[PDB]
């Protein structure tokens, strides 16, 4: 059984979320002042905002125990990976705080860490404008693996066998297990030399 | 302009990024995605869009005559046609930035264990196609993906979402002090040559523990 929370300031973007429930808090909720900000300009100067360490740390106050994986999206993160979605599978209890603008202020997660684990992660060397979208991609990839629900995957096909004069692989066809499952291996190594060369220890390209 | 045409059996999922798009960016025709259910193209009463694998194994595969139908009416020889996959090419922000100023990007968002190879080899043969991973995970469609993909390329198109190697470093706001933590006292020294240098080295021993694939 797994229990998600995840903190937001936009939590209507959460909303393409027995054994699983999940969770969907605005952050704003803990704020205290009339125009409930979030945010403030970094020290040490620099573009955009930092949010606040103050309304996070009430939040997760509230939300996390000790129990808590709190996980949290930065493009500064560690790798997550499908190792990581199998680790993360077998937990009672993720937390997941959704940065926007700039960032949290560092202190948050630092302060969270002395009183439960935290992990600060990267879902691709890509971009997002928030947290969101990385939730989305960590519980999908986790909660498929909860129990109770390499090489690059080949080409697959389905009927019919002919289509605008291109032929599913003779192969496929002939029912010959062994020269089957011998295709399909050659399919994906010949394919992961092509697209992920790093994957079988090769250099990546340009 | 740009123009995003998502293909999905679940276009609820893509309804938070319609949302997230700017009224103003909207109207000034910056841009425009637009999301289709799939089943639109189906030909049965019983809109099947799966069937069995060829050469057997587990789970299903897309059928090639629905996407065919559905890329047909929606792409044209301009479209750049993005299918999110784990077998693809690696979608970074090279790519997002290369894509940031394509006229029309088709997503064609697959379930189940992915889409007949002859739909995109099919599509291949008349407009450009890009296969693409968004990271070492595996996702239960590509839907996600998608979300991804669009966030990472818009926040590149200039007044669209709002928003204007080594890792970046920690950042630092009010309250000076909290719950027994100072902000680095190097940050409020004035003195902006040693902020960039002590920012700089952040960076190093950051991407050291944590990406030391970047180094
Ligand atoms: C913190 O450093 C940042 C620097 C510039 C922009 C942003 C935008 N942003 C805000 C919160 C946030 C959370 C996660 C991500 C993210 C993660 C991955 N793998 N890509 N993008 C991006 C986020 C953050
Ligand atoms: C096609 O090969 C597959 C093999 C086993 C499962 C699945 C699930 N699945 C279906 C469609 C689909 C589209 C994209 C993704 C995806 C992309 C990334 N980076 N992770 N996951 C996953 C998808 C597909």
């Amino acid at each position: 059984s797994m229990k998600i929370d995840v903190v937001t300031i936009f939590p209507e973007y959460l909303q393409p979320v027995g054994l699983v429930d999940v969770a969907v808090h605005d952050l704003r909720r803990w704020t205290h002042d009339v125009h409930k900000s979030v945010d403030d300009s970094p020290y040490g100067g620099g573009p955009g905002m930092v949010m606040k360490p103050t309304v996070w740390g009430d939040a997760l106050d509230e939300i996390c125990t000790s129990e808590t994986l709190l996980v949290v999206p930065t493009p500064a993160g560690y790798p997550f990976t499908q190792e990581t979605a199998w680790q993360w599978s077998t937990e009672d209890h993720l937390v997941i705080a959704c940065g926007r603008y700039e960032g949290i202020d560092q202190r948050v997660a630092d302060d969270a860490a002395t009183r439960m684990r935290v992990r600060e992660v990267s879902i691709g060397d890509y971009v997002l404008n928030g947290g969101e979208a990385a939730a989305l991609v960590i519980i999908e990839a986790v909660l498929r693996l909860v129990p109770g629900v390499s090489l690059l995957e080949g080409p697959s096909y389905t009927r019919p066998p002919s289509w605008r004069g291109m032929d599913v692989p003779p192969v496929l066809l002939s029912g010959d297990h062994a020269k089957i499952a011998a295709w399909r291996a050659e399919q994906s190594r010949q394919r992961t030399i092509e697209r992920r060369p790093d994957l079988l220890g090769f250099d990546s390209p340009t």
